[PDB]
């Protein structure tokens, strides 16, 4: 029975233990919460860009190959896939090719090179600006007014004004680029007010913290202002399971910032009279020696770590005790006085508050043993309020019913305070008033063995108080000037599992206390703070991040993209969840909540940058075309510039459409075929990579009809290459359209853009950033912060904490 | 093959969607009805269809 009730549970209590995203041992977490670096502020070198000018041959009319050479815009790294979905897949990953390379702040003295033909000391941008700075300035076809121009322009410094603007040639595409992430930087300027601004309010107008600042900050130092809002995602109401980490790592980093106790009263000295005070062996009691177990001292740490920290971070605490042993029950009275009854576990609470009942309080005074079901909406303090008839223990329970978490917002965040009577110690002169009477009652029907054990087991908590007027001054100290300490917000709810506080060692806790303070070091409570700062920055700016990508995937209209997959590296970045865990109705609920949210004012409008030129970039592209319009007629070949003779068209006019990606999903090719057996002219409209030949023979020949005939043999529509005949001096058997009388004609032709000219005054521009700046990532390694000695240190009132010295 | 990548309920019912589907029998509305048949997921009530 002792293997089997142990088995049993353990393989009931692991069922829940794999719905809940705690790492599996639970002290790893520390590691992963001070291992969050603040942020990766990033500075670009090369100027972003897409297009660059290349030289492309010209043809006249009558197409021959031309002795002028003339620039145009045809963009580099040009990796455009097929088909209409993989361009807007494209488009997607540029989308994240850019927001990894915004830059944070942009300096523009450091890309600056010499202009070599420039006559007067001038700057340009680039390496690759300066590049075609000169070959503008070679070239004869260029006018005598940007050859004279281009060697006259000139920068301008103004170092005390602290701005400073280059020439630059940039696309029109590639301008609004490189002038958003130049105009709007995170970088705000700083100064003595924004560090004596960034401490909190306590621990600024706290007595017992001496703060200085120590160091000089010049007129260029500037800053990252971390995104820091209360969480947008109210993971509190339907995530049972999600916020069962959040506050369980917010309960183990805030376990090794509460101080260590010092100066004890020692194990074998306090022992020695609770051996004689309770009698224990005169008694006839069955568990002699399991009395006084956990009263050690390296327990009277553990019920002051998980005392503050589980009442810091908002984590509900069960109780685990032996209703036998009344000396963990008498020292549990002062347990359910300071803590707020709100915070243990329902079934818990009611089980200790009818234990003490039921064999202290209701024993003492005659009346009958509590009868009570547990579906009932008063716990047992609130019925023996009204039921019991002194006012010691009765003006007591009054407050043990009504003690709970007083919920104020100060300084932007919620924190669940204490009250003014707990947080100075007075309320313990009214359960020590309370349980020396409770001392003097006679049990009157229990033996007299055992009334004598347990009136002396009072005595031993009730002489003790002016050090449990010195606990709680302190207990509410060291949770007083930690909850300023908190930049996220601090809800409360009944978490899933429970954090479990021992009585045994309660008992260690309130008869093994000194007079001897500890106060968190400044050192201490600055890396506290820089911890739920650097979390909740980073919690924020990893919404932030996923939901530009779900909204950015349904801008573009993309489909086929689980949302399952950007929620969960959502939660990778975030250090403390585990994926393999986390159930399905939490991960649904979570793709539904990040879809709601607005983007962020700065990933919107890069976007918008994308959105608005995917056209542009998608049309100027070689190695793809536009849509393939068949129309099984005779019409001649146009004219054109950089072509020669082409079979081209610029709008699809008079034609049906049909979308390649509509007849790609759907498989319904009942149409496409019946408008190829019947030679029926159809526009086909979607991205198609298209070939190019250079012989006449095979314009004579037709070999652009025969392609089309592959889809209905084969349902299959991604092998589908339409041709661009291409005619010009330099292709062979070119002299069939010189010497003979004929108008060269195509059956079907090609829907593409010619690429955009180079124009020099719609291209250069000057850019104006700063001239030097200085970004600080640490703010609070400016303030100089000592202590005070600890013996003079006090509490919110004047007096000092720990008061018997 | 569809228009999302949806899950169908069974091994055997997508062993017997994607044989309709290959097929060149098959009239294009079955083939069509293929593609518009994906799962629908509700989170708040926890329910799948």
């Amino acid at each position: 029975l002792k293997t089997k009730e142990e088995h049993q549970k353990e393989v009931q209590y692991e069922i829940l233990q794999k719905t809940i995203p705690t790492f599996e041992p639970k002290e790893s977490i520390l590691k992963k919460l001070e291992d969050i670096k603040p942020e990766q502020v990033k500075k670009q070198t090369k100027l972003f860009r897409i297009f660059e000018p290349r030289q492309l041959p010209v043809y006249r009319a009558n197409g021959e190959k031309e002795l002028r050479n003339r620039w145009y815009w045809k963009l580099k790294r040009d990796t455009l896939p097929d088909g209409d979905y993989d361009v807007r897949e494209y488009f997607l990953n540029l989308y994240d090719q850019v927001l990894t390379e915004m830059p944070d702040y942009l300096l523009l003295k450091d890309m600056a090179v010499e202009n070599k033909n420039s006559r007067d000391a001038g700057k340009v941008v680039d390496s690759e600006t300066a590049a075609i700075c000169d070959a503008i300035f070679q070239d004869e076809e260029t006018e005598g007014v940007v050859r004279r121009f281009i060697a006259e322009m000139r920068q301008r410094v103004q170092a005390d004004r602290n701005v400073v603007n280059y020439p630059s040639i940039l696309h029109p595409i590639d301008h609004a680029f490189n002038e958003y992430f130049l105009q709007h930087q995170l970088v705000e300027p700083l100064n003595n007010d924004i560090i004596f601004n960034y401490i909190p309010e306590r621990i600024r107008n706290d007595v017992n913290y001496i703060l200085n600042m120590d160091r000089n900050l010049p007129s260029t130092a500037r800053y990252i202002r971390p995104n820091l809002l209360q969480d947008r995602l109210n993971l509190h109401d339907n995530f049972e399971s999600l916020w069962d980490t959040i506050t369980t790592s917010n309960y183990i980093l805030a376990r090794s910032v509460v101080p260590d106790l010092k100066e004890l009263v020692s194990t074998e000295a306090q022992i020695q009279k609770m051996s004689q005070d309770l009698q224990l062996e005169a008694l006839t009691i069955q568990s002699e020696t399991q009395f006084l177990t956990g009263i050690n001292s390296q327990a009277a740490n553990d019920c002051f770590k998980t005392l503050i920290a589980a009442m810091l971070s908002q984590r509900t605490m069960s109780l685990d005790f032996v209703t036998t042993n009344y000396m963990s029950l008498i020292s549990g009275m002062w347990l359910l006085t300071v803590v707020p009854n709100d915070m243990f576990i329902r079934e818990s609470l009611v089980a200790c508050q009818l234990a003490i009942i039921n064999t202290i309080i209701y024993p003492a005074f005659g009346m009958q043993r509590m009868h009570y079901r547990n579906g009932d909406p008063q716990t047992p303090f609130q019925i023996a309020e009204q039921q019991i008839q002194n006012f010691q223990v009765a003006n007591w329970l009054h407050f043990v019913n009504n003690n709970q978490f007083r919920q104020v917002v100060i300084d932007g965040v919620l924190n669940q305070v204490l009250n003014d009577n707990i947080r100075n110690g007075h309320v313990v002169n009214q359960l020590m008033e309370a349980l020396m009477q409770l001392s003097r009652q006679q049990f009157p029907t229990m033996p007299v063995d055992y009334k004598r054990s347990i009136q002396r087991g009072i005595l031993l908590l009730s002489n003790r108080l002016g050090q449990l007027v010195d606990l709680t001054r302190l207990l509410a100290y060291n949770y007083e000037t930690l909850m300023a300490c908190i930049t996220m917000n601090m809800q409360h709810v009944q978490t899933l599992t429970t954090e479990k506080l021992q009585l045994t060692s309660v008992t260690s806790l309130c008869m093994l206390i000194g007079n001897a303070t500890v106060i968190p070091s400044p050192q201490t409570l600055f890396h506290y703070y820089n911890v739920n700062v650097n979390f909740h920055s980073n919690y924020n700016e990893r919404i932030n991040d996923a939901v530009a990508i779900i909204t950015a995937a349904n801008r573009l209209n993309l489909y086929q993209k689980k949302m399952k997959s950007i929620v969960e590296d959502f939660l990778k970045r975030l250090q403390i969840f585990d994926i393999s865990r986390v159930p399905d109705d939490q991960m649904y609920r979570l793709r539904d909540r990040l879809r709601l949210l607005p983007v962020e004012i700065r990933r919107l409008d890069i976007f918008n940058l994308i959105l608005m030129n995917m056209e542009q970039i998608e049309r100027a592209s070689d190695k793809i075309a536009q849509g393939v319009i068949i129309a099984y007629r005779d019409m001649q070949l146009e004219r054109d510039e950089m072509y020669g003779y082409v079979n081209i068209a610029r709008n699809l006019d008079g034609f049906q459409q049909i979308n390649l990606e509509e007849l790609m999903r759907t498989g319904d090719y009942a149409q496409i075929t019946n408008m190829l057996l019947n030679n029926q002219p159809v526009a086909l409209v979607g991205a198609l990579p298209f070939i190019t030949d250079s012989s006449v023979i095979s314009l004579v020949a037709k070999l652009d009809a025969t392609v089309f005939a592959q889809i209905v043999k084969l349902r299959k529509v991604d092998t589908l290459k339409p041709i661009l005949y291409k005619i010009n001096s330099d292709s062979n058997d070119f002299y069939l359209v010189a010497n003979y009388d004929w108008v060269p004609t195509s059956t079907t032709k090609v829907y593409k853009q010619i690429p955009q000219q180079f124009d020099f005054r719609a291209s250069m521009h000057m850019l104006t950033s700063n001239l030097t700046f200085t970004v600080y990532s640490d703010l609070l390694a400016f303030v100089s912060a000592d202590t005070v000695e600890p013996i003079n240190a006090v509490a919110f009132d004047n007096m000092r904490i720990m008061n018997e010295l």
